[PDB]
């Protein structure tokens, strides 16, 4: 047994999962289109959606990779960043004569996450039960983590041999600029126009800030889901090498590592890998297909070192440490497990 050997099997299994990919994306495209149409007949304010996840940015490693749909009011809003911890913001009304969100504003005019969450979750539940959405009968609510931005369901397509699709419904606010505290990214590995599209907007979602903070109940998480989607989807745009292959293999490594350590890796997730990966894409200039396995080795090594050091920067806001909440016991276990993979002991 070697690392190279484990990599070969990992690649074959990733490819095996690619069967029924196009058929699945069309079921899920129909799903979200009908759900949005049902929701816009119930909500007292119009909504739009944004679709993301590994099926849409083409880094899918398993049929059951999840689908993320954000739902956001179709009106102008504004994000504020003063007195906010890195990676978080507050939300207020922009230039808009709409009073549709007024009942979710506190005395000072801030959109209150827990009030807007409860209204959006109530809307989701009503829409998935509604009679104009025949697919909602195939849906059922799944447990999510406390404070999660997502209403998580299982969508049973009825495919024998395949478990239901994991779907996150994420209430969100769309802000149509780049966040003031965010780095002006200029990756050299996508075209200038792709970076232009990636930085067109961001979204704010109601992940609860986990630490003590005055008015912390007013904090929203800055979400770069749109920009992340643009850059990952188009990562082979210029060189056409193994950039997305290395990302896919790192996600597989994480999935197997979690399966090797049932409840001891509950915080490390693909989002942390994505932030790590984007920074690796900047540091590493060359990604020839023939370099694949060696660059994966160097990526595993820098990742282990990052996790041990305990800091992986948010690619768009470098002072946001996205693994701050990953505790030492888990970080120590991750690095030890990455060392054992490289040495052929998996």
């Amino acid at each position: 047994k070697t690392f190279e050997k484990w990599v070969t099997v990992a690649e074959a299994s990733i490819i095996r999962q690619k069967t029924d990919t196009d058929e699945t994306i069309d079921c899920m495209n129909r799903f979200i289109k009908m759900l949005e149409s049902t929701m816009n007949g119930i909500s007292h304010f119009p909504l739009k959606t944004f679709k993301s996840g590994s099926y849409y940015d083409r880094t899918k490693i398993d049929y059951n990779d999840e689908f993320d749909f954000m739902f956001f009011p179709d009106m102008k809003m504004e994000a504020v960043f003063t007195n906010c911890p890195p990676g978080y913001c507050k939300i207020r009304k922009g230039v808009t004569n709409s009073k549709d969100l007024d009942p979710y504003l506190n005395k000072d005019g801030f959109l209150v996450p827990g009030l807007f969450k409860q209204a959006m979750f109530d809307l989701f539940e009503k829409s998935l039960s509604d009679g104009t959405f025949r697919e909602g009968r195939r849906t059922t609510r799944q447990t999510s983590k406390p404070g999660s931005p997502a209403y998580t369901i299982l969508y049973n397509l009825g495919i024998h041999g395949k478990r239901p699709i994991d779907v996150d419904l994420v209430p969100a606010i769309r802000i149509e600029c780049w966040p003031k505290p965010a780095k002006e990214i200029k990756p050299d590995w996508v075209k200038k126009e792709t970076t232009e599209r990636a930085t067109r907007c961001f979204h704010a979602v109601m992940k609860t800030y986990p630490e003590n903070w005055p008015d912390g109940d007013l904090l929203w998480r800055i979400s770069f889901t749109h920009a992340e989607k643009e850059l990952i989807l188009h990562a082979n745009e210029k060189e056409k090498g193994c950039r997305k292959d290395i990302f896919r293999l790192l996600k597989k490594i994480k999935e197997v590592m979690k399966s090797r350590n049932s409840n001891d890796i509950d915080k490390f997730c693909s989002y942390h890998l994505k932030m790590f990966m984007l920074k690796f894409f900047d540091k590493e200039k060359y990604f020839r297909n023939e370099m694949k396995v060696d660059l994966l080795k160097k990526a595993i090594k820098k990742l282990g070192e990052s996790v041990e050091h305990g800091n992986i920067p948010n690619y768009f806001i470098p002072e946001d440490n996205v693994i701050v909440n990953v505790l030492e016991k888990e970080r120590t276990l991750i690095a030890k497990e990455l060392r054992a993979l490289l040495e052929g002991n998996w």
